This record gives C-alpha cells, structure tokens and sequence, in this order.
C-alpha cells in the first residue's frame, strides 16, 4: 500500500485545520472526520502521517496517531486484517522514536490496540517487546518497557490465564533481571510490571519470591522516588500474600517503612501509610508492632492534619481526594485501636492533651479526629476522660473554623453511647442542643457532618428524646427548605431514625402537620428512576410505621407508588428470564422494601387498607413474589400475606386456595426467615379461615411437627411454630389433636419462655381445645404441660378456667395420691403457682 498524492494533502490540510485555536472553526472540521471513519482505508493514511512523513511537525504527526487510536476505541472491527498488519508492524518498528512526543504516541497507540483488540488477536506482540528489551538503544528498549507496563496494568489476570498460553513465565524472571539495570526509569518499569501479580500469586512469582524479596531489599534504598514507591507498593501486596517469607525480616521492613511514610514525596509516603493500614489487619500485628509503636503513633497522627492544599480545595459533589495521607492515617489509628484496645492510650493520651487545646486550628482539628478515631477500640480506657473532654467538644462546635466544628460533630457522635449512658441534663441536653444549630450551620460540610451525628445520636438515645420532639422535628422539617441533595439524603435518614427511634410518641397531630406535607411534597418530585427513590421510601416507611392509623391522609401515593414497583420488578423479571442479552436484570431491593412499606401500611392502617386492598392486584403480585427464586422476596411477601390476612381478610380468601399449596411448599428450614413468615402467615389463616381451614390442614401440619422436634432451631422460629400448631388445633381440633403426643415436649418447653401475650392465649386456646379432644396424647408428658401453664402470670378468665379443668380432671383422674407423688417434682415458686392460681 502506497498513500496518493492528493489523498495525503487531503488529510494533511484536514489535520492543520484541526489545529486552529478557534472553537468554532476546529469542531467544524472534526466533523467529516466522522465520516471518513467508515472509510478503513482511512486509517493508512492516518498512521502513514505519524510514523512515515518525517517532512512534518511533531504536533501534526502526533495528533495523526491521537486521532487514529480513537476509530481503534470505537469501531474497531471495522479495521481489515491488511490494515491492522500495517499499523502493528509500523508501530513496532517505531517503538522507540528519535522524538520523544512521538514515542509516547506511538506508544498509546500498541497500548489501545491491545487491549481494545484484544492480546490473541495479537499474538507476537509480547515475544517481540520482551525481546526489544534487550535493544541497545536506551529509547526503544524504554518505550518497550513503557507498552509492557501499560499492558500488565490492563490485563493482569488474562496474561495470567490459558487464554493466551502463558506468557508471564516467561516475562516475570525476564522482569527481575531489569530490576539490576542501569536507568532509574527501566528499574522502575520493571517492578512495576511484576508488582501487578502479586495479589493474583501468580506462580511464575511466587514460586522466585526470595528471589524477588532479595532485589526488592537492594532497590529499598533507591534515590529516584518512582523506584521507592513502587518498592514500597510491593512489600505492601507481600504482606496480603506471602507473609510467610516477609517475617524474619519484619522488624527490618516496619524500620524502612517508618522511615518511608515521613518521605518528603507525597506519593512514596501514602504508599507507606498503605503499610501500616494492611499491617494492622494481621493476626501478627499485636506481636510485631509493639516496640515501634511509640515511633508508629507520633507519626500516624502528624499525618492526620489537613495539607496546605487540603485547607484551601475547602475552606459540587466531594472536592478533596477520596483518599490520601490523612485518610490512610487514621484507617490505620483506628484499625490499631480496635488492635491494642486500652493498651494504645499511653502512645496516643500525652498528644491529646497537647493537640486538643492547641491555638492553631489544623492542629486542634487533628486532635479532634484522633479523639474520634481512637474512640471504638479505646472506649472502656477513654470513659474517665469523657467528662471533661464531652463539654469540652460541644463548646467546640462553636469554633469559628467550620472544618472544626464538622469533625467536632463526627466526634462526638463517635461517643453517643456513653453520653446516653449520662444523667440526661448533663450531656445529652446541651449535645441535643448544639447538634441541631449545626444542622442549620450555614457551611454544607458541618450540615453533613452534624445532621449525621443526629441521625447517630437518635438511634442511641431512643425514647430520651421524646420530650424533646417539638424542638427537633422544627429544626428537622426547617432543613427541608435549606438542605441541597447531598445532604438532603442523610436528612432523609436523620428523619427516618427519629421515627425508629420515638415510636409512637410521634402520633400527635401538631407534629404530623408540620412533617407530611414536605415529605408528601418530596415525594411527588420523583420518578421511579430517580437516586432520590430508595432512601426516601425508607424513610416515609419508618414514618409510617410510627404514625400508625395518623397516617391515612398520606397513604395513597406511596401504596400506589409500592404496587407499582412490585409490577415494574415482576415484568422486567420476565422479560430477562425470557431474552437475558436483551433485558436487564432488574434490582430486586427495591421490591424487597416496596413489599416490607406495604406490610407496614397493612399493620399501621389495619382495616382502612381495605379499600386500597381492592382496587389493586396486590395479591396477583404478592403470588408471584412468593415464587421467587431469592429467599429475601419470598420471606418479605409472606410478611405481607400474614399482615393482609390480619387486615382485611375479605379480600384474601378468594386467594387461600391457591396461597395454601406455595406456603406448604416453603416450610424449608434451611431458609430461616422465609420459613419463620411461612409459618407464621399459616397460623394467622387458621384464626381467620376458621372451621373452613380443615381441607389445608393436612398439608402443612406434617413439616411443622418436623419443624418442632428438629434439634438446633432458631428459638424465634420454634416459638412461632408452636403458635401456629395450637391456632390450627384451635379452629380444626380434630385434624391436629390426634398428633398431641409427638408435638407436646417441645412446644412447651418453647411457649414457656414468651411473655403473656395475644399471640401466647391464643397458642393455649388451642392447645386447651385439643386436649378437651385427645386426652389420651397428652397424659403421657403432663408435666410439661403444667410447667408451660406455670409460666403465666396474667390468663384472661376463660383460658384460666380452661386450665383448671384440664389440670383437676388429671388430677383426680389419677387420684390425690398419685397427685401428691407427681407434684414433688416441683420447684417452690411453680408448686405454689398451681396450689394458689388453680386450687393445686
């Protein structure tokens, strides 16, 4: 292939109008380019430009090769074998260029050609660069090692992989031997290369580890800063896998590394902080560390301080970095907390004292962070200090640095436990007050900080802030009309904490008034493909929960808007299930809290939800939901089947044919939570059903005896299939009571234990029943029976009269004598519970 004359001059004028300062005019001509990017043909002439027109500038030829790696990024199948040859064996060739601008094209260009089309599509590109390795001349021998590192980045775990034969075992001793060589800038290409199989343990590596260890000693020390953090980088990744062959030289290693994370280079420090970080995460951690600890701590904590740059990128979404020095800093305190528990104190206390109450800020903001980042791990040695150092940071919030008063809020809800914990007055009081200003606080950042500290400090302190809920529902609701979005969520959450929190001590209607209408409002600003949609259905759900029947007016909306996503998740199930390629899998969390509102609204509203009920295909859905292949959307829909059932009836039996045979078929004890509302939505059927339950009793009631004398059984679970086993003898005796005698032990020995309540008098309703039916199944084991009826303190009436029968009919149907004998086996509180509550 030869490029034609006119042809060239075509694109050469085409380029140096793409060089034009100009916006208008240069995005005028990026435009046929598109078009000749059909053409393939194209891309010759493209890469001819680069690399063979040496009568041009620099900054055209480079950009030939720019433009030319973009048709590869997009379209790149599109390029006929003839042409890709071309540009392959045109690249190779000039790997290492005279001009430096060149070759760095030049070298973009392999790189986008490997791993875009793919490296067997290339399948003598590696043998070829390894061997220009060896090259004489520094700049082609460089700029191989340059393509080799991008393409060990890139596709680490294809190169190691049969994929492509294996070629690192070839490669990785290749590597080693340049970590000898003479150029700081090959040195450092070469661990870098290796560096990128470590974690993946390749063997070709690990099976040279002392090997590797040895060259990564001889390089520890290393001038060019690139070598350093690389060396660094290394042993860090070691330390995940082969801490085997890292040991007897550790000691040495955390000396190299203390030394390393005070580098004056930003980058060969971070890379050591890692250190301490993946350290600290050992088993052998505890042991290793202790006699540097003195050196370690000191230096962690100098790190924790914001940079120059830090302070002026602050004082939009997330301005700083998501991770640096200061971060990685205090991952660290804090892992190490956790660590050496109270036995860090002496290392860190005498710097508190010192940083806290400092004049310069960044130094007291530090002192703040390490107070909170030492709080989980040292709390027990910390609690001494607390009552001066609690009033100490609530008068902190005031500072005048906003990035004070932001770690203060953070802080201090790190040691919301023992505040609570407080005499209220004391701490929780003034803490309460000062954190809603904050919430207000006129910088985004403290907002954030303190709205989260709130949010923190609710799920602490619980019904402690009941009388205080007038106070925080106005700062609250208020935050509505300043908080942007970022925040807006943590809101959200704050909200739905309050209401967890309260419980129904927020059912009052001055405090409704003020909350529904923003939420309501917030609500009818989404679509059910907004970011917005989760956090704030969990939040409303909390509220409703807590709201209880005040929350009528408002559940519409969000009963409609649940159903729908119910049937949006089903559909977009099908479709997938149908044609995968075609469809996407759709998010089954949001039909898992969707389904779990629903419950919510059921139990809230209880019969007003009647009317919702009927107008919508809630069950048709909720059928389905309860044939889905993960466990979660099952166990929250049977939740929901018992909450209906409960609700409003009426508009379920029509289904109880067909609910009856899933529900027989998901009493699978494996899956706990699914099988625990299996159970119990069964249980609450019989009550409703009634008599009419006879023909699905036999169905279910053969897993549930199983269930029931199964041994290792959640306690929860046991408890709830006892109820359900009596509420069927209850309504269907006959069916149930001829199996008393192999369900009997185990149910009293779990109903015993739960407290005198609805669920506890209709579970012995039942068993009364089926008893005044099977005597003979119960006779057997008669002192489980007394000791399960020992256990109540408050029976209604009836159910009390039901156990004197029970108990006085076997009593003197066995005679006073027998009696006397049986009643020995009692303990003094339960022989006298019986001897006074039913006439012995």
């Amino acid at each position: 292939w030869k490029p034609d004359e006119q042809g060239l001059q075509q694109i050469l004028q085409l380029l140096k109008e793409s060089q034009s300062p100009d916006t208008t005019i240069q995005r005028t001509v990026q435009q046929k380019l598109e078009q000749l990017n059909q053409y393939p043909d194209f891309n010759n002439y493209l890469i001819f430009v680069l690399t063979k027109l040496k009568s041009e500038d620099e900054p055209t030829r480079s950009l030939s090769g720019l433009i030319l790696k973009n048709n590869v990024k997009a379209h790149f199948q599109n390029f006929p074998n003839g042409v890709t040859d071309f540009i392959k064996s045109e690249c190779l060739n000039n790997i290492g260029d005279s001009s430096p601008l060149i070759r760095a094209t030049v070298g973009i260009l392999i790189t986008t050609i490997a791993s875009k089309g793919e490296l067997q599509n290339w399948p003598d590109l590696l043998p070829k660069l390894c061997s220009l390795l060896d090259s004489e001349d520094y700049n082609t021998c460089e700029g191989a090692f340059g393509a080799l590192q991008k393409i060990c980045e890139d596709s680490a775990e294809i190169l190691d992989s049969d994929v492509l034969d294996r070629p690192l075992n070839i490669m990785i001793p290749k590597f080693l031997q340049f970590f000898k060589h003479s150029s700081p800038k090959i040195r450092s290409h070469a661990v870098a290369c290796v560096n990128q199989f470590i974690i993946s343990r390749t063997q070709a590596l690990m099976l040279h580890i002392d090997s590797f260890i040895e060259n990564l000693f001889a390089l520890a020390g290393d001038e060019e800063p690139e070598v350093r953090k690389n060396v660094c980088r290394a042993l860090v990744m070691l330390l995940e896998v082969r801490m085997d062959r890292l040991l007897p030289h550790m000691h040495n290693i955390v000396e190299y590394m203390l030394q390393r994370t005070q580098d004056q280079d930003e980058n060969v420090a971070l890379e050591a902080c890692e250190f301490w970080l993946t350290l600290a995460e050992q088993p052998i951690c505890k042991d290793v560390l202790v006699r540097h600890l003195p050196k370690l701590i000191p230096v962690l904590v100098n790190g924790m301080k914001y940079s120059d740059i830090d302070i002026i990128l602050l004082k939009d979404d997330d301005t700083i970095s998501d991770w640096n020095l200061r971060k990685c800093s205090a991952a660290a305190l804090d892992v190490l907390a956790n660590v050496y528990r109270d036995e860090l104190l002496p290392h860190i206390l005498p710097l508190l004292k010192e940083l806290l109450f400092h004049h310069e800020w960044v130094v007291k903001e530090s002192g703040i962070l390490v107070l909170g980042a030492i709080a989980e791990g040292c709390m027990q040695g910390m609690i001494p200090y607390l009552p001066e150092l609690i009033p100490h940071l609530i008068q902190c919030l005031s500072d005048k640095k906003a990035l004070v008063r932001s770690i203060t809020c953070w802080t201090l809800s790190r040691y919301a436990h023992w505040v609570v914990s407080q005499p209220p007055d004391t701490y929780l009081k003034p803490l309460m007050t000062e954190l809603l200003k904050r919430i207000l606080d006129s910088n985004k950042r403290v907002q954030e900080a303190a709205c989260s500290a709130f949010a923190t400090l609710e799920e602490e302190a619980c019904t402690e802030l009941v009388p205080y809920l007038a106070y925080i529902l106005d700062t609250l609701v208020f935050a509505f009309s300043k908080y942007q979005h970022k925040n807006l969520l943590i809101l959200y959450d704050a909200i739905g904490t309050l209401a967890d929190s309260v419980g129904h001590h927020l059912n009052k209607p001055e405090y409704i008034q003020m909350l529904m209408p923003p939420l309501i409002q917030k609500w009818n600003m989404l679509k059910d493909e907004d970011k917005d949609l989760f956090p704030l259905l969990e939040c409303l759900s909390s509220v409703a929960t807590a709201l209880q029947s005040g929350f009528l007016p408002y559940c519409e909306p969000v009963y409609q808007r649940c159903v729908n996503l119910v049937q949006k998740t089903l559909a977009q199930a099908m479709l997938n299930n149908a044609q995968p390629d075609q469809y996407e899998a759709p998010d089954k969390d949001f039909m898992i809290v969707a389904l779990d509102l629903l419950s919510g609204l059921a139990e809230g509203l209880g019969g007003n939800i009647e009317q919702l009920v009927a107008r919508s295909n809630i069950l048709t859905l909720m059928y389905q939901c309860m044939q889905d292949k993960m466990p979660e959307v099952r166990q929250s829909s049977f939740a929901l089947l018992g909450d209906l059932t409960k609700a409003c009836f009426q508009h379920v039996k029509p289904c109880i044919a067909d609910f009856m045979p899933i529900l027989g078929t998901n009493l699978n004890p494996e899956f706990i939570s699914v099988c625990n509302n299996a159970t119990w939505a069964i249980g609450e059927i019989s009550i409703q059903m009634g008599i009419e339950m006879q023909p699905y009793i036999p169905m279910v009631l053969h897993q549930l005896v199983e269930i029931i004398n199964r041994p290792n059984t959640p306690k929860t679970l046991l408890e709830n299939t006892a109820i359900t086993i009596g509420r069927l003898g209850y309504v269907c005796p006959q069916e149930v009571a001829p199996m008393l005698q192999q369900f009997i032990r185990p149910w009293c020995t779990s109903l015993r234990n739960i407290r005198d309540n609805e669920e506890k008098d209709s579970a012995f309703r039942g068993i009364c029943t089926m008893i005044s039916v099977n005597p003979s199944g119960v006779i057997q084991d008669f002192i489980f029976f007394c000791d399960a009826v020992a256990s109540w303190i408050n029976p209604k009436d009836d159910l009390r009269d039901m156990f004197c029968k029970i108990l006085h009919g076997f009593k003197n149907q066995v005679g006073d004598e027998n009696w006397r004998r049986f009643s020995d086996q009692f303990p003094l509180p339960l022989k006298e519970r019986l001897a006074a509550f039913y006439g012995v």
